[PDB]
């Protein structure tokens, strides 16, 4: 009984490369010499210098003297990454006493960018908002804005999205879009706030999106590093006696079995003592689970693989693996949420720093689609903090709700928030107009270990569902302000 008016989107980035570094001290002189005589810290992220720099290791390498291991990593490391932007290297020296240079503190980062899967999941939502736009109204084509944060990974979630939907037409808006220091600065004093909910004994007293099935934070936190700590071995196990590098006939994204081993090594490491196991870590290790299990399931399952008795991680034999898969969500689903405040009060406050401009302009695009009788539709692109906090603002405005926060999956890559616009369709004029808030969890699976998967390692959307129903327009806006 109601006819669509208008629609106001909100979009996630798409998938994205997990943030990785390597870290090591070397003292030998060619070590020393990159620093071009800088006594502080030096960034490197021209990628002439890059090859530059990837030179020095392969002569490093010709001597042993120095750490031959690290230089070997480091150097496949920095071929394979320097072709790809974000990835930098920081020289932090240490002086003596003499304010001599002895030693150079070798970090390499790289990573964080957007996989060749995101222009898929972006391709594809525009294309079904085309389709979803074309059969309600086609007036609303001609009325399509759109903005994006300064992140890279955004706005090429923002591009394909646009491309596929149909002079720059993606307005960014650092303001509304781009995360600011202080709130950032409050969800880490709430990280801190973390830290103890996982260690003692506390039972998770309040909600604190906790499954009732599962045991103490402290005992599944426990758990988990049993299982780390189990396949590991199984890792090592299978390096020493299988063929690793026929294990996975497609790599993407220039990885190899080396990177591989140096993800999970670096985790292996930060998860094998359930009482030091870091709050911020815990988002770390489920990261990378998704995606080797979009990118490199392949490998995974064989240098995974605890042998035979004498093509799917469906066996008893990968028991071990689902449920460290399993414990490690459960995690994630409760201390990521919770980074973005845990008490309402805090949820709010990290609320509003965070998105009050945002939540301002949507209400007031539905204003003007209101106003003008022909319906539009407006997409904003931004990073994922700002999802969980306009989500939070939603809930902690008191509006009637349809789903609860505790009941809502995870906000995967291309989450989306939208409030869609109405008429009041009567016997009688001038329609009293009505708001419909929806969600989508975006490319999200309940079971990434038995999703079928294509060779551009893709998940599809997820549909957007109701959080709210036709809701007052008025109504809706003195709630949020
Ligand atoms: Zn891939």
């Amino acid at each position: 009984k109601w006819v669509f008016k208008g629609l106001a989107i909100i979009i996630r980035h798409a998938d994205r490369t997990p943030k990785q570094k390597f870290k090591h001290s070397f003292t030998s002189p060619i070590f020393i010499s990159l620093l071009k005589g800088h006594k502080e810290e030096v960034v490197i992220r021209n990628v002439n210098d890059l090859k530059i720099v990837l030179q020095a290791l392969r002569i490093a390498l010709d001597e042993k003297a120095g750490n031959p291991a690290k230089i070997k990593v480091l150097a496949n490391a920095l071929e394979k990454k320097l072709n790809f932007p974000g990835t930098k290297i920081q020289l932090k020296p240490v002086l003596n006493k003499e304010n001599e240079v002895e030693k150079v503190q070798f970090i390499l980062k790289w990573g964080g960018e957007p996989t060749h899967s995101a222009k898929y999941q972006a391709t594809e939502l525009g294309e079904q908002m085309r389709q979803d736009f074309d059969l309600l109204n086609k007036s609303i084509l001609q009325n399509i804005k759109i903005f994006s944060s300064s992140e890279r990974r955004v706005l090429h979630t923002a591009q394909y999205w646009t491309r596929a939907l149909f002079s720059d037409e993606i307005s960014i808006r650092k303001d509304l879009l781009d995360d600011s220091n202080a709130a950032k600065d409050l969800m880490d004093k709430v990280k801190k706030k973390l830290k103890p909910l996982l260690r003692e004994g506390k039972e998770a007293p309040p909600q604190f999106a906790w499954p009732s099935k599962m045991p103490e934070p402290y005992l599944v936190i426990k758990r988990v590093v049993e299982l780390m700590n189990y396949h590991k071995k199984i890792m090592d196990n299978n390096f020493a006696k299988k063929d690793v590098n026929s294990m996975q006939t497609r790599w993407c994204t220039s990885e190899d079995p080396s990177l591989f081993k140096e993800r999970w090594d670096k985790l292996f490491k930060e998860f094998n003592n359930a009482e030091k196991v870091d709050p911020s870590k815990i988002s770390e290790l489920y990261d990378t689970m998704k995606y080797d299990a979009l990118h490199n399931r392949q490998f995974l399952e064989n240098i995974f693989d605890p042998g035979l008795p004498n093509s799917q991680f469906d066996e008893p034999r990968f028991m071990q693996l689902r449920e460290l898969y399993k414990l490690a969500k459960v995690l994630f689903d409760f201390i990521c949420p919770k980074e973005y405040g845990i008490s309402d009060a805090e949820k709010l406050d990290i609320g509003l720093l965070t998105s009050l401009p945002l939540a301002k302009q949507i209400l007031n695009d539905i204003g003007d689609m209101k106003n003008r009788e022909t319906p539009a539709c407006v997409a904003y692109f931004t990073k994922e903090s700002h999802i969980y906090t306009l989500l939070n603002i939603i809930y902690e405005s008191g509006i009637p709700m349809r789903i609860a926060r505790n009941a809502l999956p995870e906000l995967d890559y291309l989450s989306q928030i939208t409030f869609e616009l109405y008429e009041s369709t009567d016997a009688s004029g001038q329609k009293s107009h009505s708001i419909r808030l929806k969600m989508s969890p975006g490319c999200h699976t309940q079971d990434p270990l038995d999703v079928q998967l294509d060779d551009r390692h893709y998940i599809s959307c997820i549909p957007k569902i109701s959080l709210t129903k036709h809701l007052d327009m008025d109504y809706v806006q003195q709630k949020l302000r």
